[PDB]
């Protein structure tokens, strides 16, 4: 823990077009604490880092610490690529947690989500996504990685997770291909508005954590 880190259930920090929020929500289904902070920010692309520890609640997400991009609302339509480079790496013991991209469908701008898509460059300790079935509804490879996609019900927004078949801590790639590819085979519709585009961590359960982020850029073009 740096005494530059940020700890605050909602505390946040700013770099760039970038929003770096802790978002430590499930706090009070366990026992720890988390605290964030930025390292640099050199042309568009930040370096930062989480550390954290958790305990009880085994199934139940601590947090989701991210750096969100700032940009306007835009329909699927409209996007030509989302070019984004992601390096990464975790230490600690017992770790069960994702490290995941989290985006967002909604039928206006501002509206409430229809679609939460995420991909998980790593799936740790046994952490899963949400699934109606508990299996596979696809195994696509898009942006040089083999993935396994989930689908499962979020209340009135449905969950797509695509999960790295191996850790991926070196990932680059169009995320928009991600889009592209539940537009042309789960019939989302390509009239919706990407509303959010995040990349950081969702942990469970594990100790003396830290997830360093040497390298994180996205855009949106």
């Amino acid at each position: 823990q740096r005494r530059s880190d940020f700890c605050g259930q909602w505390d946040t920090a700013t770099a760039g077009d970038f929003t770096l929020y802790n978002d430590l929500w499930g706090e009070s289904a366990g026992t720890g604490s988390q605290c964030t902070g930025v390292d640099s920010y050199s042309g568009d692309t930040i370096a930062w880092h989480t550390s954290w520890s958790w305990s009880g609640g085994s199934s139940s997400v601590k947090s989701y610490v991210n750096a969100a991009l700032t940009f306007t609302p835009t329909q699927l339509n409209c996007i030509s690529s989302i070019p984004t480079t992601w390096k990464w790496s975790y230490s600690g013991s017992s770790i069960v947690a994702d490290v995941a991209y989290d985006t967002f469908l909604a039928e206006t701008a501002s509206g409430s989500s229809k679609y939460e898509i995420m991909v998980w460059l790593a799936a740790l300790g046994g952490a899963g996504p949400i699934s109606s079935t508990g299996s596979t509804i696809a195994t696509p490879t898009i942006a040089g990685v083999n993935w396994k996609l989930y689908s499962g019900p979020n209340g009135d927004t449905t969950v797509y997770s695509f999960v790295a078949d191996s850790t991926t801590e070196s990932f680059s790639g169009d995320l928009n291909d991600f889009f592209t590819y539940l537009v042309d085979n789960e019939g989302v519709s390509d009239e919706l508005y990407l509303t959010t585009l995040e990349a950081g961590t969702e942990p469970f359960t594990g100790s003396n954590a830290k997830l360093t982020v040497s390298e994180y850029s996205i855009s949106i073009e």
